[PDB]
């Protein structure tokens, strides 16, 4: 189990986050700010897959994931 947050979006960014992540698997919990999203993504979804589109998303040094057990 584990958070992904990432600072780069804006105000309404925020649902494009979970959203790519709930387009391409079930996210679990995501959060909204004005552009800093914690999304909650487990170990067995497209982890991988989301630090890969997540970043493509909005960059590629603002993208990282906590676990949260």
């Amino acid at each position: 189990p584990r958070r992904i947050i990432l600072s780069r979006l804006k105000a309404g960014e925020v649902d494009l986050l979970e959203e790519e992540l709930g387009h391409l698997t079930t996210l679990t919990d995501v959060v909204k700010g004005a552009d800093s999203l914690s999304a909650i993504l487990p170990g067995d979804i497209a982890e991988d897959d989301i630090t890969a589109v997540l970043c493509f998303v909005i960059e590629a040094d603002q993208i990282t994931f906590e676990t949260v057990e």
